[PDB]
């Protein structure tokens, strides 16, 4: 709980942008296409199976949105967008 499994999920979040796997798995790509990759739903975030198990809990996906290490949420907790350049070993 607290800043372990946040903080775990966290870099799982970035991770799925990270490994270069956006542009390669058309799940991510889909949502990603509302904006470039401005516009990400937390239906998708939610439904991405690993991040469902490493959360349990749709609250412990909003707060670790909430708390983006790489990524943005808005204020509506139903878009988040990456950084512009490239993550190199971020966690």
């Amino acid at each position: 709980m607290s800043e372990e499994t946040s903080t775990q999920i966290l870099k799982q979040v970035e991770y799925y942008f990270s490994d270069s796997n956006f542009p390669r798995d058309k799940f991510l790509r889909s949502e990603a296409a509302k904006n470039v990759d401005n516009y990400i739903s937390i239906d998708v975030i939610a439904s991405f199976n690993r991040m469902k198990t490493i959360s349990t809990d749709l609250q412990l996906i909003t707060e670790a949105l909430k708390k983006s290490t790489r990524l943005q949420v808005s204020e509506d907790g139903k878009m988040v967008r990456r950084l512009d350049p490239l993550p190199e070993n971020i966690d």
